[PDB]
DNA sequence: ATAACTTCGTATAATGTATGCTATACGAAGTTAT
DNA sequence: ATAACTTCGTATAGCATACATTATACGAAGTTAT
DNA sequence: ATAACTTCGTATAATGTATGCTATACGAAGTTAT
DNA sequence: ATAACTTCGTATAGCATACATTATACGAAGTTAT
């Protein structure tokens, strides 16, 4: 059908339109979908309602996630519908084996997982053993941990700030505009508080970079054996190496983690989102504020995260 | 028609896609229809709209709650979109007859209802009058009540715990983590772990454990109906909550959560709830909740 | 066409889905409709746009309001709607000129209005004045007006109170079990405490009227003029006369009305919702309490009740 | 073609119901709109998909905010709804490219602006420096800013008000009110009730009170820009908010309203808000808004 | 030679909620050991 | 017979997941100034 | 005979919000009295 | 000439009203136990 293949090439040239994420995941199940397509002597595009069940039981069978089988038919989905297919989904022989997909796994005991959780007492700690480093490396590190506590806010946009979305208060405080986030896409974005102290561990660290050449280097750069920290304009620091601190932090204090295999074993990414509201709820901040300081416009996820009667039961 | 076959394949290849508590509801729904349908000289597939409009109105005229005539209605929705037909619900006239039927029976002056509570001045009532009985069935109703007050676990997650799971229950009182002791000794649950921690009690007075069998949740409601019917003698002379049942020790907790005064947050996350609609609707009825306006007048 | 009878017929057989209020105005706006048309040898169904931009044109000069002129179009077009047939306003002929019939008559100074407040202070003043009255009537009317500014009931909610809806709190404050609203059709509904002040009031009414005789009694009944109430379980006391009630009030305090014309110059059956939300608002109580209060799940309508910087410029 | 004749027929006939601000801006975006086609060698109109989009990349070439850019389109849809024709933003390139060019101006780091803080701080500055002056127009330029910065109103309301709606204006302070008195003398616009408060005052130095000419919002901004360029010189070293202008008093207004601590909707009626949003978006870099977790840091 | 990355691919969490699904209710028929 | 349940059917109260992306999680392989 | 209604018809308020409409911004061309 | 504006065009920030009912507002005419 022409339709369908013009339908495809103008999605395809403004790709843009979708994060670079969503075109990944979307070649990565296209890829994964081919392949057992191929396996199987079955045409892969437009996909055939009970070729796509036989291969979400199939990912069900390799032991995946409920979660990461809803990605496969999520793009699958998206592909189709943006194509001007019907989507697989809309046949009951995919919507009902997703249902029982989900269902069988979960009684069979599978469940989400959470970034273990990176609190006020692990900041003070970690804060109090590398606040004496004058390693470059130590001093990035500590700021960087302090503004992911701090703020909330998501590797990605922490490696987005500039120099330039560095503002102040009255006070002293520091102040970073995002423009954008995972949920938003503005250019009125949002701005975010520092305390005077983390201010301190970031100014230090402004100090002993070099980043401030340029108002539009990027806050945080990586920096090279000997020391000596790298500002870019252009490249930021990948927020897989973010990771990597936070995994760096978490064995310093703790050693090496087990063979076992399993994620979330040490800090990553999201343990200071998890771990600063679990820190606001047990300081009896309201569930609102809660909302509002880690850019939730709706309750449900802080409550995953933060959670004795036995108090009022006795006398 | 072959698509409706294949659509009902479909249902009967995939079904664990959906719970057989819901299947049951399907059945019996269908089978009311269906019955109605030959009485009433209608073909019940395809359900054709002024058919189900006429049998919505007779539900209606059975004395049925909205709410009943809605499941009646989302079953037959069902059937027909794991079909391949259209729902009835998107008939004009279906569509019409559901505004009426619902403006017209809370006119009437039909309510929601929900469980009578279950609250410490009921359970120490009880703890009374059978906390010094040697009987194993009272020792275990003292567990189960306990359980239910302090954990607002449902009636379905208690007859699930097993032994192994055990205090803390995969938090517990004082005097409730002694209690569920003295029900372990003597039922003798703790033997295999794999045991359910609720079991039977036959009419000679021992218990029998078990790892396959677990009790069922009309047993466990049937344990807070016969502690009322202990106290308060034969149930309130024909309706619904006339004496306690499975939500009553979750509907009593919460009021006596708040009544002593704690976060709503803290309250939800006890019970588990996520949608403040229901735990609002428990604790609603006392002064603590009373308003703005009540305060402004007493000024 | 068939359709349309047949469409028209099924709204017409299931008219309970509609308020009586709505049918009483969709007669009301069709006889008026067709008034015009049969002036002006025009056909009055399937309306004609442009015969349709006449006749709001029509009502714009004969000086209506704007919300009355939108009231018209409406109904216009629910008729429509609901027969199978497009709206007048789906025409640009129609919606064009709603828009500038709204435009130029605000720009002419026209305004909607509001009642006239009835707040603690007129309660408090009412009440010293009739509470020593033994007159039956009177102790009616000092109950309905404390149960009015307690819950910010609207009056038709107030009419419908049957005795067996109210229930009792420990502290002994009476609740009201409310059913239906203008926004909400549930059978949950919603439950309104009264003050131990306004609870006496009720208690006193309840006593010397008999209307505790049948749980299915309405709360409110006439008295006639010997003082004796006539309680009834199938006939409430009118909306117009729980209007009276308020009416008299005013005119009991401040005498007889102007003979200007104008809505709002004495108290009205809306006189203790915009009363009670000044009264909060003025004694710090929270937006979101105020909304809260009066069934209100949005802003606005508190706003406009609600309405010196001065105070700050001031050193 | 003909119902496309009769739809801009009634679009001509109920102007009125439209602004004479949208008129300007729809009829600026046509221009654009149809300069571009013909450079290009597109027709204008009906717009097809496909020449919309290549212009709203043309227009992000440009250089334009994204709020820019959803002007023309709008205008554009506006032009196609009120033909008989589809909105060109319900194809699906346009709906495509939207979604990029707003995704890839906020990555290149767009930003909304607003109104440059004139708070206390300039105002009181301000006062000082032309406080003792016996020019007309340092009088009236007080008297304006006086307004402005008490009242929060917009500057085509200042400018349409008048001294029969006069201190309560249909609330002021009590330097303000003296200042915009030491004005009503000089002006002698207290001669006719429906003259408007403001008025010109020429190179002379005599003011021209006047019923049926108001100062344009132009010259309110131009009072402004002047009070600025007397203090910090020529404007500052080509963008926007580089100076004061109309709603600086707003924004610095609010600012000081909440560092001095007051409810927020205090500050919404003040202004005349009803959707903090804005509100928000104006007092937001204040030590007060920091938010829980700066206030748990410090502790 | 190696610290400290980057780039990459499969894997999976997260982002809000309305009404479609799944619970409890409870009279009562059926079942089994005492 | 019957206590003390289980299974059932159908009433009614009460949760949680399908939807369309966009983000992180983490081992592994390639990179580059020391 | 009349208080205290009821019923009724025209008239109009109210009920929530998203993005379509209407504001301000500001360089600059045009205008008029000094 | 030029201060001190107004009119303009096009940029960008910021409100408010169309949508589908459902309710009240109030004079007037009919009603009914005193």
């Amino acid at each position: 059908s022409d339709e369908v293949r013009k339908n495809l090439m103008d999605m395809f040239r403004d790709r843009q339109a979708f994060s670079e994420h969503t075109w990944k995941m979307l070649l990565s199940v296209c890829r994964s979908w081919a392949a057992w397509c191929k396996l199987n002597n079955r045409k892969w595009f437009p996909a055939e309602p009970e070729d796509v069940r036989d291969y979400l039981l199939y990912l069900q069978a390799r032991g995946l996630a409920v979660k990461t089988i809803q990605q496969h038919l999520g793009q699958l989905n998206m592909l189709h519908r943006r194509s001007g297919l019907p989507r697989p989904s809309d046949s009951n022989a995919v919507s009902l084996v997703m249902r029982r997909i989900r269902k069988e796994n979960v009684d069979a005991g599978e469940r989400a997982k959470q970034a273990l959780a990176f609190e006020r007492t692990d900041f003070d700690q970690v804060r109090s053993l590398m606040e004496n480093s004058d390693r470059c490396q130590d001093i990035r590190n500590l700021a960087f941990l302090g503004i992911a506590y701090n703020t909330l806010l998501r590797i990605a946009e922490i490696a987005r700030i500039r120099v330039k979305d560095i503002s102040r208060t009255d006070g002293g405080r520091m102040l970073i505009h995002i423009g954008r986030t995972k949920t938003l896409v503005s250019t009125a974005g949002v701005e975010k508080a520092l305390s005077l102290g983390v201010t301190k561990l970031v100014e230090r660290w402004i100090s002993v970079s070099g980043v401030a050449d340029d108002p539009n280097n990027y806050l945080f750069c990586r920096v090279r054996k000997n020391g000596v920290a790298a500002p870019s304009a252009t490249s930021q620091l990948s927020t897989r190496a973010l990771e990597g601190i936070f995994e760096a932090t978490h064995r310093l204090i703790y050693g090496a983690k087990d063979d076992s295999g399993q994620r979330y074993l040490a800090w990553s990414g999201h343990s200071a989102r998890v771990g600063a509201a679990r820190d606001m709820a047990r300081a009896g901040v309201s569930i609102p504020e809660i909302m509002q300081a880690g850019g939730w416009t709706n309750v449900n996820i802080v409550m995953n995260y933060i959670r004795g009667m036995v108090r009022l039961l006795e006398d």
